[PDB]
RNA sequence: AUUUCUACUGUUGUAGAUGAGGGAUCUCGCUCCUGGAAGAUGGUGAU
RNA sequence: AUCACCAUCUUCCAGGAGCGAGAUCCCUCCAAAA
RNA sequence: GGGGCUAUAGCUCAGCUGGGAGAGCGCCUGCUUUGCACGCAGGAGGUCUGCGGUUCGAUCCCGCAUAGCUCCACCA
């Protein structure tokens, strides 16, 4: 559809020949080398206007309610610092010059720290209930005695056991200090944070005003440092092409001015197997800058001439109308002293600007822009000493990878493009691609870690690094964010969708979530909506012309022997196996033995659905096993991660300890598991003799035993978080207990217990079963967590989800130009929106939910094709996502979103029919999911699609 | 073995993804500095 | 046996700064002619 | 534990409309038969679930806490 432009910071490597931190920065165009900052005095009002507050619209501000008694006292408090002509601001800004100002954000948080401080004093020397009720300290004031009295039998407990003094066996010391931090002091303090209302309450009041004073902090913060970021440029660029390969150019402005003066001399020959660039522009938004940019100081020569075409002065005396500014732009152009100054083709701007008519203020910038931006070339030969010499011009050669090798066609995206600028198919549409005129340089270290222990790398030696930014579809609208207003954001998402057209769009996809299966995929078309029954069942039967083909490795373990005497596995990198001219050099068989090879390991089919657990784009073919190893690392790190923040990380010994088992020996664990599974509400009630029983129910076969339904409906209601946990799963779990006593001695005191690990079948073909040396490794009490070394293991959570995202999306992607070639339109994509809550609970059952991520890699990549729009802030738009609805939807761009209510237990073609039925819709109509689907799980994703193509079409309806 | 990441990895490297820099608020884990309170123990002086 | 003082030293609380992990958020990336 | 409903005197409950706190049962007392007592009479009983806000005026509108049932969304 119509795109808009897009950038992206496209980088290489620049080779020094004469001669991180920013060592340099340069422009290509000459004009920008002098720039000066940018006019920002307009916010700078509309920020200062927000800061001030007057106090009696201080309780609007959240939506904590404080009764009248602590309305009164607070602001009394601060009416007691406004006195002497002072003023109330929301919090204190080092700039914008203010003086007599009093901050309400740190007058909040004295009289938060007052009473906290108070409060301490008071338990601490043994002060009564009816004493402290007559105190000052209206936080703290009105907390039951049933709260007052428990606190204190901590602290009294507490400060015995500060009598360590008297032992002089560290053996004894250490066991002390674990029953104090863990057991007494970390208590204490969740008491005081969940159980006191009034203290709670405000703990929300001041976090609030925190947060708003930090919103147009970090606004104003960007203000500031644009004035010290300009200063930097140096140097004017240029780019030597020399047997097709670029070189680098650098000359300071110390000599730009005559360089610029003597290369324009120079001879446009033609095309003699060397030339040197320079590229020239001038853009919509540097016009303003020039005719309205500081104006009021009275010093903008621009506005000391062209005076006679002003309408009064400013940019707002044109009220706001678009065609009144055009016509005085291009009396601007068309007045003689601009033409004097300007550097533009006066009779293409002539013939194709100023005399014409446009009928929005978009296309006028995108003429003046697309005219005006031009490359031009000097092609005298032996052009490479005089810069050296005269002209002191550092100089590199950029170079790359992709950019060395011999074979091509295969090369990266961001390859692509810089090939891709320069061809002269590109030079006759007015530089579609284009490349702007700012660049910078850094230069990164080598890592030490890297020399000492040593292998090509690059790390082991510093590199120089040139970071630059190109921009797509350069003829088309532009759309920028900067300052917008929240809430008119949730305007420009509006507009944008109308694009849309009830006819365009031909089919939809939508993806289901979960722990088992991190994301399902499936399809659906309107042509599967046949009015019976009978027609329905044939039409989804089709899977050869409607679905997709999948290739699937048949034996995991298989591995050869190669070239070298090396032995190499499928599993780890099966492109080594696919691309038939690998195979042939690698293993040196003939074509015959890779035909061979092929048509016995990787079975094929069409199908409807799929799984995103593991599948990845392999030369071509959709592998449904092709990345079993970066899931791999995914329940590794969320393993290693909780047997390490499970631990006790104090600078001083502490007697903790924590170990694997494959199985759970005594009661206590067991209770205690149980405990850590169930609702802590509804466990409670549970009896203190059927509580065992329960235990038989999650830890034993239920086969071998005869648990009465009566007790399955109390088991099954007690249970939230889900699982298998029996000795006979099909992916047994692996457990990890924590306690202080040397021997369990079924009598000891636990105070721990957790699943970790989850024993998947296909994990054996890489790692053995007593790789759980890898998982324990990352434990340990003698690490203080305030250091990075050896145990760097924790940083990865995150760099790891992107793994396994990068290998979701080029299929989703891959999938979609399939069927967008094949039906002509485009399509939805289409995924459930529960809101927050529900995203954040995810998470707490599992640290790898990948439901976030996966959505936020969707609107980075559907930008390109002009399908979305941009994005400000997310959780503005869609939060608090829909919630029973069986009709609504939530748009933004093609990516819906729907209620998740009642989809996975209903059959596709039925309305009654439920899942768990044997593939066979147990209504007894014909449906059967044998050889249409996957697995019976996909019945989800068909249904969560299903219903959005519905839903979105209805809404275009009316 | 890569502009960068992930899995591999040296007879031309292979397969997927890739907008970077700097900064703000909050939650959890930890360290150093300054001040306040409760308290063991040696010693000293009055009683 | 009461009260005062020096000293080793134990715990808890407040404020300042710094390191590791997670969540939300913001700006910059095209201007000048003497 | 991620969305919805009710809660009036000791018990069961009418009343919930912004201009209005009540009924039956239970209890105490007096009356009283020979005797249970059929019966007569009066009294005690309220933070309108607890807390808080809005309003000229609130059991009535608005926001939090506890008690009861509902959803394969997360899964032997
Ligand atoms: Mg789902
Ligand atoms: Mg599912």
């Amino acid at each position: 559809m119509e795109t808009y432009k897009v950038t992206k910071t496209i980088r290489f490597k620049l080779e020094a020949q004469n001669v991180g931190l920013p060592v340099a920065k340069a422009s290509f165009n000459y004009y920008t080398i002098n720039k000066k900052p940018v006019d920002f005095g307009n916010e700078k009002s509309e920020l200062e206007s927000r800061l001030k507050i007057s106090i009696d619209t201080i309780f609007k501000l959240t939506r904590e309610n404080f009764s009248k008694k602590i309305e009164e006292a607070i602001t009394a408090d601060i009416q007691k610092e406004l006195n002497n002509g002072k003023t109330l601001l929301l919090g204190d800004v080092p700039m914008l010059g203010i003086e007599n100002y009093v901050s309400l954000r740190q007058i909040l948080k004295n009289i938060k720290s007052n009473q906290k401080k108070a409060f301490s004093d008071l338990m601490q020397s043994g002060k009564n209930y009816n004493e402290l009720k007559a105190t000052n300290l209206y936080l703290l004031n009105t907390i039951e005695q049933r709260q007052f009295d428990n606190y204190k039998v901590k602290t009294n407990e507490l400060e015995k056991l500060a009598v360590k003094i008297n032992q002089a066996t560290n053996d004894n010391q250490k066991k002390e200090l674990i029953s104090n931090k863990q057991r007494v002091a970390k208590q204490r303090g969740i008491i005081m944070r969940d159980n006191f209302a009034t203290w709670k309450s405000f703990s929300n009041f001041y976090r609030t005003i925190s947060q708003e004073h930090g919103k147009i902090l970090a606004l104003l913060k960007g203000i500031e440092k644009e004035r010290t970021e300009s200063q930097l440029l140096k140097y004017w660029a240029l780019i030597l092409e020399n047997n097709g390969q670029h070189k680098l150019i650098l000359i300071p402005r110390e000599k730009a001015a005559s360089c610029k003066q003597w290369i324009a001399s120079l001879n446009p020959s033609g095309d003699k197997l060397t030339k040197l660039f320079w590229f020239e522009s001038l853009t919509y938004r540097s016009l303003q800058k020039l005719c309205f940019g500081f104006t009021e100081n009275g010093n903008n020569k621009f506005n000391k001439n062209i005076q006679n075409l002003l309408p009064i002065n400013g940019e707002f005396a044109f009220q706001g109308d678009e065609q009144k500014k055009i016509k005085f732009y291009q009396s601007v152009l068309e007045s003689k002293y601009a033409q004097s100054v300007l550097n533009i083709p006066i009779q293409q701007v002539q013939a194709d600007i100023i005399n014409q008519s446009f009928a929005s203020l978009d296309d006028f910038q995108i003429a003046l822009e697309k005219i005006c931006y031009r490359l031009f070339a000097v092609v005298e030969a032996n052009i490479e000493a005089e810069l050296l010499k005269n002209d002191k011009a550092q100089i590199f050669n950029i170079t790359s990878s992709d950019l060395r090798k011999e074979a091509k066609d295969k090369i990266k995206s961001h390859t692509q493009i810089w090939k891709a600028f320069w061809t002269s198919e590109n030079k006759q549409n007015n530089f579609e691609t284009r490349l702007n005129p700012e660049i910078t340089i850094t230069y990164r270290q080598p890592k030490q870690s890297k020399i000492d222990k040593y292998k090509n790398n690059r790390y082991l030696h510093a590199q120089y690094t040139l970071i630059t930014t190109i921009s797509e579809h350069s003829n088309s609208p532009t759309k920028i964010l900067s300052f917008m207003s929240d809430d008119e954001f949730k305007s420009s998402v509006d507009t944008f969708n109308k694009k849309f057209k009830k006819d365009e769009i031909k089919f939809a996809f939508g993806i289901d979530n979960g722990e088992v299966e991190l994301s399902t995929l499936g399809v659906y078309f309107p042509a599967f909506d046949k009015t019976t029954y009978k027609e329905k069942v044939a039409e989804l039967e089709k899977v050869n012309d409607y679905g997709f083909e999948v290739l699937t490795i048949r034996n995991l373990n298989y591995k050869e022997t190669d070239y070298n005497g090396k032995e190499r596995k499928i599993i780890q990198n099966p492109s080594y196996f696919l691309k038939k001219e690998n195979y042939l050099r690698t293993f040196n068989k003939s074509e015959t033995a890779y035909q061979k090879m092929f048509t016995e390991q990787f079975e094929k089919k069409k199908l409807l659905t799929l799984d995103l657990t593991t599948a990845k784009v392999i030369c071509g073919h959709i592998v449904t096993n092709g990345d079993v190893p970066a899931l791999f690392n995914l329940w590794l790190k969320h393993a290693q991660r909780n047997i390490f923040e499970m631990n006790d990380h104090i600078q001083k010994e502490t007697a903790k300890k924590i170990v694997l088992k494959n199985q759970l020996d005594t009661d206590n664990e067991k209770l205690k598991f149980a405990e850590y599974i169930s609702k802590e509400k509804e466990f409670g009630k549970l009896n203190d003799d059927e509580k065992m029983k329960y235990t038989k129910w999650i830890f034993e076969d239920r086969d071998q035993n005869n648990f009465t339904e009566v007790e399955n409906k109390k088991f099954k209601r007690c249970q939230k978080i889900y699982g298998n946990y029996s000795t006979k799963a099909k992916a047994p779990v692996l457990f990890a207990s924590c306690f202080i006593d040397e021997e369990l001695q079924s009598v000891t005191d636990i105070f721990d217990v957790r699943h970790i690990f989850k024993k998947r079948e296909d994990f054996y073909a890489l790692k053995t079963e007593e790789e759980i040396k890898q998982l324990i490794d990352s434990y340990n009490t003698n690490r203080a967590s305030h250091d990075i070394s050896n145990e760097e293991l924790d940083l990865k959570i995150l760099n790891t989800k992107k793994a396994l995202v990068a290998n979701a999306v080029g299929v989703i992607d891959f999938l979609y130009k399939h069927y967008e070639r094949r039906l002509g339109g485009e399509g939805l994509i289409i995924k459930e929106g529960f809101g927050t809550g529900k995203v954040e609970d995810g998470i707490e059952k599992f640290s790898g939910n990948i439901y976030r991520i996966l959505e936020r890699k969707l609107y980075q990549k559907f930008q390109n094709y002009g399908l979305v729009p941009p994005i400000k802030s997310l959780m503005a738009v869609r939060a608090n996502g829909i919630e029973n609805n069986k009709n609504a939807i939530l748009q933004l761009g093609n990516v819906g979103f729907i209620d998740p209510a009642g989809t996975s237990q209903e059959c596709p073609v039925c309305i009654e029919g439920r899942l768990e039925h044997t593939t066979t819709c147990p209504n007894k109509c014909g449906f059967n999911s044998e050889r249409i689907m996957h697995s019976n799980d996909g019945i989800a994703s068909f249904n969560i699609a299903k219903r959005g193509f519905n839903n979105f079409v209805k809404s275009k309806t009316d």
